[PDB]
């Protein structure tokens, strides 16, 4: 499917989109940190995999209010949400990690 990842524009939409009642995937990252950006590609692959879960990605110097309103610090960070709750938190660029986590709570 073509559009699997999305970027988050703004806080709000981040909030809205977190609530929804399945897994829902973000990824945080700075266009500065090498690292964060190898997530992108990464994810687009899991997306076609677990279509049942939304992925997403992050600027975190386009929203840093997010950022820190969510103590994402370590570039790149993975958070994972159910239901507005964050069910998982994978920093760094660890595929197995990552793609496990998605498939606990997909
Ligand atoms: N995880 C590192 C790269 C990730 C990294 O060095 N992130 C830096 C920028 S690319 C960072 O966010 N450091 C923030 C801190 O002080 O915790 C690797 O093994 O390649």
């Amino acid at each position: 499917h073509h559009h699997m990842v999305t970027q988050f524009k703004t806080a709000s939409e981040f909030d809205s989109a977190i609530a929804q009642d399945k897994l829902v995937v973000v990824d945080f990252y700075a266009t500065w940190c090498g690292p964060s950006k190898m997530i992108a590609p990464m994810i687009e692959k899991f997306s076609e995999q677990y279509p049942q879960a939304d992925f997403y990605k992050l600027d975190v110097d386009e929203l840093g209010d997010v950022a820190q309103k969510n103590e994402v610090s370590a570039m790149p960070t993975l958070l994972l949400f159910k239901n507005g709750k964050e069910v998982a938190k994978v920093v760094g660029a660890n595929p197995a990690a990552i793609k496990q986590a998605i498939a606990a709570n997909a």
